[PDB]
């Protein structure tokens, strides 16, 4: 989902409860 931390296992891109742009 981000260029530094990317999503390879295969996990969508969503928003965390703490505030952050990540993949669940």
């Amino acid at each position: 989902c981000d260029m530094e931390v990317s999503c390879p296992d295969g996990y969508t891109c969503c928003r965390l409860q703490s505030g952050a742009w990540g993949c669940c």
